[PDB]
C-alpha cells in the first residue's frame, strides 16, 4: 500500500503530475502529488517520515468529475466534485480540495483529460 513517488510519476499511464497540498476542513494541509491519467487521477499523500514514500489517498475516475470550482480570491484552492451525473443533474458522493501551484494549468489539464474520455471523434 505504500507507494514511491518517483516510481509513479515515472510511469507511462501518467499524463501529468501536479504537486499540491490537500486541504482539510480541519486547517490541515497535506503535502501530496496529483497523477492524472487518461481515465483516473490519483492523490498521492507524501508520508513526512518516510523520504520519497507516499499512500494512494485518493483514485477518482475523470468521468465522474461532476464539479471543479475556485474562488478568485484564492485562485490555486481548488474544489474537485465527485460523484453521479443524468439528465436530472449531479449527485454528489465525494469532494477534495488541493491548493496547486500554478492551479489554471493544472484546472486546464484535468478537463482537457475529462473531454477526451467523452471525445472518439475521427476514430
Amino acid at each position: 500500500e505504500v507507494v514511491n513517488i518517483q516510481t509513479w510519476i515515472n510511469k507511462p499511464d501518467v499524463k501529468h503530475h501536479f504537486p499540491c497540498k490537500e486541504v482539510k476542513e480541519s486547517g490541515h494541509m497535506f503535502p501530496s502529488h496529483l497523477l492524472v491519467t487518461a481515465t483516473h487521477m490519483y492523490c498521492l499523500r507524501e508520508i513526512v517520515s518516510r523520504k520519497g514514500l507516499a499512500y494512494i489517498q485518493s483514485r477518482q475516475a475523470l468521468n465522474s468529475v461532476v464539479k471543479i470550482t475556485s474562488k478568485k480570491k484564492h485562485p490555486e484552492l481548488i474544489t474537485f466534485k465527485y460523484g453521479n451525473s443524468s439528465a436530472s443533474g449531479i449527485e454528489i458522493l465525494a469532494i477534495e480540495r488541493y491548493l496547486i501551484p500554478n492551479a489554471g494549468d493544472a484546472t486546464k489539464a484535468i478537463k482537457q483529460q475529462i473531454m477526451k474520455v467523452l471525445d472518439a471523434l475521427e476514430s
